[PDB]
Order: C-alpha cells, then sequence, then structure tokens
C-alpha cells in the first residue's frame, strides 16, 4: 500500500512512446535510402530492410501490446498469448537476418568469384520470406498449446472482476518459463549467436590469411630477385626464377580489367630469363632478368595495393555488421538472463518490478540504434541520409 502504480506506469509510458518514435523515424530512412540510392540496392541491404522492417514493427505494434500488457487487463487468454508473444515474432525475424548477413560476407570473401552466381536478389527474396514465415512459427509456439492458460491464476483473475474465459493478462502467467528459457533463450537466441561469433570469426580469419597470402608472394617476388643480382651460377639464378614464376601467377589468381596485361609482362620477361639460364648465358640471364623491377613497379605493385584496400574495406565493413550483433546481444540478454534467475533459481526473490520493466525498455531500445551504427560506419548510407535530409526537410 504505497505510492500509487500510476505514477511509475507514467515514466513507463512515457519512455515507451519516446522509443517507439525514434524506431520508427530512424528505420524508415534507412528503407528510404536504400530505394533511393542504387548503390545501396545489393543483397546484403536487403536484409538490413528486413531487419529495419522488424524494428519499424516494434514501434507501430510491439510497443503498444507491450503497454497494453503492463496493465494487466481482463482478456481471453489466447488473445493476451498473442499480445504476448508478437514482439518474439520480431525479435526471431531479427536472429534470421543477422544470421543471413554473416553468411553473406562470408561467402563473399571466401569465394568472391562465385558470389553473384550464388547469391541473387531472387534467392535472397525467398530466403527472407521463409524466415518470416518460421518466425511466427517459433514465436507464436504458446498458443499452438504450450501455455499456462489450463492453470489460471484464479484469486488474480477475482481480483480484477475478469470475466468467464478471461484471464489478467500478465505476461510471467500466461506464457511458460520452460518455453522462454529452454526452446527461446537456448535452441532460438543464444544457438544462433555463438553461429554468428564463429562465422564472423571466421571471415576475420579468411582475411588475415588472404593478406599474409599477398605480402608473402610479394616478398617471394623481391626476394628471389635480390638473389639474382648477387649469384654467380647459371643453376644458382634459375632457382631463384622458377621460384619467383610460382609465386607470379600465384599472385594472379587473387574482360574489362587491363591487369592481365601487367602480369604476362611479367611472366613472359621470367620465361625470357630462364630460356638464357639454361643455356648457360648468366649475365644474359641477370639482365634480363633486372627489367622485372620496372615490370614490377608498373603494374605488379599498383595492383598488390588495390587488392590490399579491397580486403581492409572488407574487414572494415565486416567489423561495422558484427557491432550491430554485439549490440542486439547487449540489450536482449538482461531480459534472458533474468528468466534464467526466475526459472532455475525457486529459492531467489523474483527481480523487482523497476528492473523488469529497465530489461523491457532496454530490449526495446535496440530498435532505435542501427540508423546510427550505419550513418557513422556507412560511407554510401550517411552520405543518403545526408541528401534526404537536406532536400526533403529543409
Ligand atoms: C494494425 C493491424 C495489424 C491490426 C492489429 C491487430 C490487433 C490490434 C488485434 C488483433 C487480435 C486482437 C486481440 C484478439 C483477442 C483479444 C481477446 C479479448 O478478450 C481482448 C482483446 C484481444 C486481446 C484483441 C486485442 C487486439 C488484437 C491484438
Ligand atoms: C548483459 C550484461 C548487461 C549483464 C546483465 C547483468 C544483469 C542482467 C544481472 C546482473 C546481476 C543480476 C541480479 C543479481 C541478483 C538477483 C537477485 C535474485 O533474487 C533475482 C535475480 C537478480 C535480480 C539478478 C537479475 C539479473 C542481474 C541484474
Ligand atoms: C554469454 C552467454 C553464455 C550467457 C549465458 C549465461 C547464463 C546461461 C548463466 C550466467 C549466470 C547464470 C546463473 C547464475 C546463478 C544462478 C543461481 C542458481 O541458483 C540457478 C542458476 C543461475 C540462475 C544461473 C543460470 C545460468 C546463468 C544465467
Ligand atoms: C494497432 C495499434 C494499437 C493496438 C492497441 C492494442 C489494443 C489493446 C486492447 C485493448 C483492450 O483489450 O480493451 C478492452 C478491455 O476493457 C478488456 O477488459
Ligand atoms: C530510461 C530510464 C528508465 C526507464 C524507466 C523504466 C522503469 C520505470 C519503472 C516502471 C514501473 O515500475 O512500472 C510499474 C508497473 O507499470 C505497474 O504500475
Ligand atoms: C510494419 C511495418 C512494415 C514496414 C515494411 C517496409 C518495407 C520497405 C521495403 C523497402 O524499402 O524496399 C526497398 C527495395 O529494396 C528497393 O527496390
Ligand atoms: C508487420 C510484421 C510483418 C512485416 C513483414 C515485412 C516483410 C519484410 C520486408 O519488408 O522485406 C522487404 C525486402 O527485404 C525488400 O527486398
Ligand atoms: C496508439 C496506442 C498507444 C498505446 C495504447 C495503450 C492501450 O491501448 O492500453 C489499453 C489498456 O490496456 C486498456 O485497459
Ligand atoms: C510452418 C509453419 C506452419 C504453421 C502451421 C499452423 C498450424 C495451425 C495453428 C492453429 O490452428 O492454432 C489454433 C489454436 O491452437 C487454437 O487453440
Ligand atoms: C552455455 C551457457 C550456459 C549453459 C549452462 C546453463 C545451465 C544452468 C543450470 C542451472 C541449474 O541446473 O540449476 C539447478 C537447480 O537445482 C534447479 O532448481
Ligand atoms: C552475466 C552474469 C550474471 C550473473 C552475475 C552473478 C550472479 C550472482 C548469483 C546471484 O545472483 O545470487 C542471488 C542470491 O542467491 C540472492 O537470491
Ligand atoms: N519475464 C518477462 N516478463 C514480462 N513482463 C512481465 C513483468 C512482470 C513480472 C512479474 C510480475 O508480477 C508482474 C510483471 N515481459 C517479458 N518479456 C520477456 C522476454 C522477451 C524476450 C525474452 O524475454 N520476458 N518477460
Ligand atoms: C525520464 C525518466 C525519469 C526518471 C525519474 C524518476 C524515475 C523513478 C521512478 C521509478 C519508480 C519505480 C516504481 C516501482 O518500483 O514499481
Ligand atoms: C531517430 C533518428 C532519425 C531522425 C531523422 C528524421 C528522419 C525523417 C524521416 O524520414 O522520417
Ligand atoms: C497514442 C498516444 C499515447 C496515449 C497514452 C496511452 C495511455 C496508456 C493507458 O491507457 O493506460
Ligand atoms: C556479452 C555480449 C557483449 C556485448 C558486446 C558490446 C560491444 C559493442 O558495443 O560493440
Ligand atoms: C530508472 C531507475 C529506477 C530506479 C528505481 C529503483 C528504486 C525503486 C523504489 C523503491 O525502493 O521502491
Ligand atoms: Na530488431
Amino acid at each position: 500500500d504505497g505510492a500509487p502504480p500510476i505514477m511509475g506506469s507514467s515514466v513507463y509510458i512515457t519512455v515507451e512512446l519516446a522509443i517507439a518514435v525514434l524506431a520508427i523515424l530512424g528505420n524508415v530512412l534507412v528503407c528510404w535510402a536504400v530505394w533511393l540510392n542504387s548503390n545501396l540496392q545489393n543483397v546484403t541491404n536487403y536484409f538490413v530492410v528486413s531487419l529495419a522492417a522488424a524494428d519499424i514493427a516494434v514501434g507501430v505494434l510491439a510497443i503498444p501490446f507491450a503497454i497494453t500488457i503492463s496493465t494487466g487487463f481482463c482478456a481471453a487468454c489466447h488473445g493476451c498469448l498473442f499480445i504476448a508473444c508478437f514482439v518474439l515474432v520480431l525479435t526471431q525475424s531479427s536472429i534470421f537476418s543477422l544470421l543471413a548477413i554473416a553468411i553473406d560476407r562470408y561467402i563473399a570473401i571466401r569465394i568472391p568469384l562465385r558470389y553473384n552466381g550464388l547469391v541473387t536478389g531472387t534467392r535472397a527474396k525467398g530466403i527472407i520470406a521463409i524466415c518470416w514465415v518460421l518466425s511466427f512459427a517459433i514465436g507464436l509456439t504458446p498458443m499452438l498449446g504450450w501455455n499456462n492458460c489450463g492453470q489460471p491464476k484464479e484469486g488474480k483473475n477475482h481480483s480484477q472482476g475478469c470475466g468467464e474465459g478471461q484471464v489478467a493478462c500478465l505476461f510471467e502467467d500466461v506464457v511458460p518459463m520452460n518455453y522462454m528459457v529452454y526452446f527461446n533463450f537456448f535452441a532460438c537466441v543464444l544457438v544462433p549467436l555463438l553461429l554468428m561469433l564463429g562465422v564472423y570469426l571466421r571471415i576475420f580469419l579468411a582475411a588475415r590469411r588472404q593478406l599474409a597470402d599477398l605480402e608473402d608472394n610479394w616478398e617471394t617476388l623481391n626476394d628471389n630477385l635480390k638473389v639474382i643480382e648477387k649469384a654467380d651460377n647459371a643453376a644458382q639464378v634459375k632457382d631463384a626464377l622458377t621460384k619467383m614464376r610460382a609465386a607470379a601467377l600465384d599472385a594472379q589468381k587473387a574482360e574489362m580489367k587491363d591487369f592481365r596485361h601487367g602480369f604476362d609482362i611479367l611472366v613472359g620477361q621470367i620465361d625470357d630469363a630462364l630460356k638464357l639460364a639454361n643455356e648457360g648465358k648468366v649475365k644474359e640471364a641477370q639482365a634480363a632478368a633486372e627489367q622485372l623491377k620496372t615490370t614490377r613497379n608498373a603494374y605488379i605493385q599498383k595492383y598488390l595495393e588495390r587488392a590490399r584496400s579491397t580486403l581492409q574495406k572488407e574487414v572494415h565493413a565486416a567489423k561495422s555488421l558484427a557491432i550491430i550483433v554485439g549490440l542486439f546481444a547487449l540489450c536482449w540478454l538482461p531480459l534472458h538472463i533474468i528468466n534464467c534467475f526466475t526459472f532455475f533459481c525457486p529459492d531467489c526473490s523474483h527481480a523487482p518490478l523497476w528492473l523488469m520493466y529497465l530489461a523491457i525498455v532496454l530490449s526495446h531500445t535496440n530498435s532505435v540504434v542501427n540508423p546510427f551504427i550505419y550513418a557513422y560506419r556507412i560511407r554510401e548510407f550517411r552520405q543518403t541520409f545526408r541528401k534526404i535530409i537536406r532536400s526533403h526537410v529543409l
């Protein structure tokens, strides 16, 4: 018999509405930017748009649902369940989109030549539709019978004065905690998050290995070259030539590219120097191999810098997207962890109400943050945001 509940409720409702406004506005901007700019119309950003659509729905539907269910109003139990569980559909859809983005970037760095033929917009669209259907089936599974509708709180249902077939609509009274912990958290949230962690680990390892190979081929080119100018035997020169030749066509594997001309001059100049070396013409081999360094300084170095900056851009982009996964875990793990304490420690007092609603608010603010990550970390998004804001506002 303490403070009137409407005072704490007013703070919670006001905060939730403030979050809904920001989740809608920022994510509308993301969709608008992708619609407007053809540089943003790729497969990766179709999952970004699906993720933005889920976050718009958090503000338009899930947050009004959250406000409604906090009152504990009388409702038919299956109507209560849909109000209580709809946010899990949107959260599961976010998981699928984040997982698809990770696999997309993994395919792009592991087999870039085959990427465009394997990962197409038509297949992406079908993957998205399937993930939304599965998200409804996973998120609304309690409506299929795994619920507490058969064991109502009669004390609460008579206090509130509910009618026949009605319950006081409270989350922890209608949704069983073993579904929430075992099915939703462990299987549907925690396992995909660990998979995303593993995929991103593989992305960074593949990039580090591909940059290391590039550097080893480059040093192999210049080491064997320095050995050429120092040798005094015909076969000693031919040995540094054959090892320079393998590294040559090795780096070649890493019609609108004038780069094959650079590698054909290089490999042809090596073979010329090889034929001299086999004929004992040492000094001719050493002089014919000395013109390699201008072919290197006019073609090979230009292509090994361009391949390096492309890999660095893929690493920077993959880090930007991994931040999105980290902030998702940050905002949703407290609620899951609180549920674990409620479920696994019956000797523990229940987490207090103010902490419950702080964790609910925290999970909702995740629907606000992604547009900020795009604006700060991805230039093409930031510049498109700027144009939209300047033009279609001021
Ligand atoms: C905006 C578009 C998607 C329509 C939104 C549908 C929402 C508002 C509708 C669809 C199903 C509806 C629920 C279905 C049944 C019940 C049980 C009843 O005892 C109280 C109302 C309640 C809880 C309804 C509340 C409103 C509801 C959730
Ligand atoms: C993911 C990051 C933010 C870590 C989150 C840590 C939070 C969720 C943890 C840290 C300390 C935890 C609390 C410590 C002890 C209790 C008392 C118990 O009777 C109910 C659970 C409760 C209230 C825990 C709830 C969850 C809790 C608040
Ligand atoms: C980063 C990933 C692994 C997060 C998962 C950590 C979870 C599963 C761990 C972290 C802290 C753990 C809790 C810490 C203490 C207790 C009290 C005990 O009487 C029941 C189990 C319970 C409630 C644990 C359940 C499992 C738990 C919630
Ligand atoms: N445990 C829980 N409770 C609520 N709302 C009810 C908070 C509450 C708890 C006890 C009480 O007596 C009155 C109200 N929403 C909740 N959402 C979630 C959730 C969604 C996704 C993961 O956890 N868990 N969750
Ligand atoms: Na989301």
